[PDB]
């Protein structure tokens, strides 16, 4: 059999307004995690409700930080939750795999710094001041994601290339660079793309905030927010939100040596899943096939599928909420790494969809890794709300053929919604969409940097594979605020025909598309299909299309 809750383990650090020496304890964790890009250390830093002084929590790799009130101001720092780029000389483009949630910050000089790139979510926060998203010195950065937050002051992206903000409120917005996209953001500036580069939607068509651990006195529980349709502003701002409150004791609590058979036992049983911060090798797919199951990872908990298996398969059921996991490919090629629904998923899940939130996939970088497709999205009405699906461009075990990964995300279900979609470096199509009435709000892609010649990436009569392809027999699709970048470093004479590919049809629509060549390392011929300017020069200027077709 099994057994509910238990021990969060030595990787979940639980503070309150004693705990002696706080700076020192978060100081240590940062020293060991700051440069630790591909290590297997994992940590979640959890703060009980209360007020905390003379704090500055610098957050390194694979560190999550959060509060345990039901609401963010229940846990207040007079002080900072800080990400900077010291370890990389003010270059913030490797500042990955960390997170902040459910805290109020009163930043020591008036502005908190969160200078991150991909897979660094900022959720359910209240900043009582400004928010600077740039490293000190204002060097390179490539984030980013804010949801369900209230920034009393101005957000300053400065050097940030791109950004997505959802269902939030901001006291100001400083600038854009290439693609700043907003949905359901109060204080968002009006649609203006290309100058400034702002894509702005009054509302988010559907959203459902990511589940989180909190304290009910001396009782741990997981708050699980309900669906909001046409979401705008925060879910918490005018007080206690809609949801359901599940005790720790109704979760199976995964520590790094459970098997996929026991994780499974536990699900078949009716227990939810809470992954404690660690790395979990499995020899079978984790299989979630009960409705309303919650599978929540702390401290960037990571699943590695061995033996070429799929890591995670969700059945054809309502309401599964997968949140806060990194899926890291093994050296043996996996056919798929994550599947949501079966091969031909026909029913609906309108009222109670399945979602992936802060689900990150890595192929290579910490050793060789391979997978044919990373995420397959079969079930109708699925919500993909912040994902980074990343074929490693640096680190260990990468190479055009060494960490080969042809396909990033393939969407086959209908009425699927992606908000905050980041997918990079696949050998073939990064994103393919075959289902009907899909919607993407915000896309960031960089193409494979390692392609060795033009022939390698030939797509029939087309040079390259689109970063985002909508199948030709698709009738209805819409995308907002989307960019694809190239940096063909191995062979800069390569040409990429386009960033985007779609049939021409009145029901297929795109808004605010762009492609960019980074320092002239290769060029795009067009933006989408054979439409839009090629990129030219070595000067980093996007080519843009505002409206299509
Ligand atoms: O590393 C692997 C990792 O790589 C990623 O891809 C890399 C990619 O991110 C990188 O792209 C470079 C790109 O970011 C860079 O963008 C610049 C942008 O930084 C610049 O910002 C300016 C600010 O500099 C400026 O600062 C102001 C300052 O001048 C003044 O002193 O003070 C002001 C305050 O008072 C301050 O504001 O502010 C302005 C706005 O006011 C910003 O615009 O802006 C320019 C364009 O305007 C923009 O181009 O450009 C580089 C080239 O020029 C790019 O190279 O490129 C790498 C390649 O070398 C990529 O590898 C991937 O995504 C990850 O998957 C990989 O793992
Ligand atoms: O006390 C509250 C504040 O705490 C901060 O956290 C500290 C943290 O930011 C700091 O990180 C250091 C990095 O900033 C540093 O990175 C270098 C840059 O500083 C530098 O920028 C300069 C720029 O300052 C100057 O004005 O102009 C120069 C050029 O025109 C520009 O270069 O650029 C460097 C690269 O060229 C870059 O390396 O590197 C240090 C060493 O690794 C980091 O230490 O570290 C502190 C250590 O404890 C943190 O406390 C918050 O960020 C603030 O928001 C808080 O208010």
């Amino acid at each position: 059999e099994v057994v509910g809750g238990g021990d969060l383990g030595p990787n979940v650090l639980v503070f309150d307004p004693s705990t002696p020496d706080i700076q020192g304890k978060v100081d240590e964790v940062f020293r060991k995690q700051e440069s630790n890009q591909f290590g297997t250390d994992r940590y979640a830093l959890m703060f009980k409700p209360g007020t905390y002084n003379d704090i500055n929590a610098q957050i390194g790799f694979y560190t999550s930080i959060a509060g345990l009130g039901l609401n963010p101001d229940d846990t207040t720092f007079n002080g900072d939750v800080t990400v900077d780029a010291g370890w990389f000389d003010g270059n913030a483009t490797q500042n990955f795999w960390r997170s902040a949630e459910n805290l109020a910050l009163n930043p020591v000089n008036g502005t908190n710094r969160w200078a991150v790139s991909q897979a660094a979510p900022f959720r359910r926060m209240h900043v009582k001041g400004g928010l600077n998203l740039a490293p000190d010195g204002y060097g390179w950065a490539s984030g980013g994601y804010i949801a369900d937050s209230k920034i009393d002051g101005e957000v300053g992206p400065y050097s940030q290339q791109q950004w997505y903000t959802r269902d939030s409120s901001v006291g100001g917005w400083g600038n854009g660079v290439w693609n700043m996209t907003f949905s359901g953001v109060e204080g968002a500036p009006a649609q203006s793309f290309p100058e400034p580069p702002y894509t702005t939607l009054e509302t988010t068509p559907v959203s459902r905030e990511k589940p989180f651990l909190y304290l009910d006195g001396d009782d741990y529980k997981v708050f699980v927010p309900a669906k909001r349709t046409n979401a705008r502003g925060t879910s918490w701002g005018n007080g206690t939100p809609e949801g359901e409150s599940l005790p720790l004791d109704q979760f199976y609590v995964v520590k790094p040596g459970a098997t996929a058979e026991t994780i499974n036992a536990a699900v078949d049983q009716g227990l939810h899943l809470l992954f404690t911060p660690g790395v979990y090798h499995v020899d079978q797919p984790i299989e979630i096939d009960r409705a309303n199951t919650v599978a929540l990872g702390l401290g960037l908990a990571t699943i590695i599928p061995d033996n070429g298996v799929t890591a995670l398969k969700v059945g054809d059921v309502d309401g599964v909420k997968v949140a806060g996991l990194l899926v890291d490919a093994g050296p043996v090629n996996s056919e798929t790494l994550v599947e949501v629904g079966s091969d031909g998923a026909s029913g609906d899940h309108a009222a109670n969809p399945t979602s992936l939130q802060d689900v990150f996939v890595r192929i290579g970088g910490a050793g060789p890794g391979k997978a044919t497709t990373s995420i397959v999205v079969n079930s109708n009405d699925t919500i993909i709300d912040h994902t980074w699906v990343w074929r490693a461009d640096h680190g260990e075990g990468v190479g055009w053929e060494t960490n080969r990964a042809d396909y990033g995300v393939h969407v086959k279900g209908d009425n699927v919604l992606a908000t905050g979609l980041f997918v990079e470096h696949f050998n073939k199509y990064d994103v393919q969409w075959s289902g009907e009435n899909g919607k993407t709000i915000f896309y960031q892609n960089a193409k494979a940097y390692d392609a060795p010649d033009q022939a390698a990436i030939q797509n029939g009569d087309i040079k390259g594979y689109a970063a985002y392809k909508v199948d030709d027999s698709v009738t209805t699709h819409e995308g907002w605020g989307m960019g694809s970048y190239c940096y063909f470093n191995v062979n800069p004479d390569i040409r990429q025909q386009h960033g985007f590919q779609a049939p021409v049809k009145p029901g297929v629509k795109f808004h605010d598309l762009l492609v960019v060549s980074l320092g002239g390392k290769g060029q795009y011929e067009h933006v989408i299909n054979d439409i839009g300017d090629p990129t030219s020069g070595d000067t980093t200027i996007p080519s843009q299309v505002v409206s299509f077709p």
